């Protein structure tokens, strides 16, 4: 098992074809998981799956520059189960993050970090214990 907040290297940053694996499985009681793709301070994509937002859930993704948030892009479909295990894989396509939960695909996020190489670290925190994050190549 690894200790959360855990911090991946992604060496020479990302770029197509770069498979990230992370398996865990969500508190009983969660709140909120949350990845990020960083690029020095700046958050390249963040993913987040909120448990209880005014009795919603829903995964919110954005972008951090500068320190300030971006427009947020919202998913209603909430793959995620308190309790349970999981397997998240996001695939890094020429123009978007490709995300898949247990499988079955999720969500695409559209390029807004367009300096792929220099998204050098993924951040991997919340209401998880976490038991793999890795990549290859597809």
């Amino acid at each position: 098992p690894l200790i959360v907040p855990y911090n991946l290297p992604l060496p020479g940053g990302v770029v197509p074809r770069m498979l990230i694996t992370i398996l865990g499985t969500v508190k009983p009681n969660a709140n909120r998981i949350a990845l990020d793709f960083q690029r020095g301070n700046d958050v390249a994509f963040h993913f987040n799956p909120r448990f209880n937002e005014n009795n919603r859930r829903v995964i919110v993704c954005n972008t951090k520059l500068d320190n300030n948030w971006g427009r947020e892009e919202r998913q209603s479909v909430f793959p995620f189960e308190s309790g349970k295990p999981f397997k998240i894989q996001v695939l890094v396509e020429p123009d978007h993050f490709k995300v898949a939960v247990n499988d079955a695909h999720l969500l695409q996020y559209n390029h807004r970090v367009k300096k792929l190489n220099e998204i050098s670290k993924l951040g991997i925190s919340g209401d998880i214990d976490l038991t793999s994050a890795s990549y290859t190549m597809i």
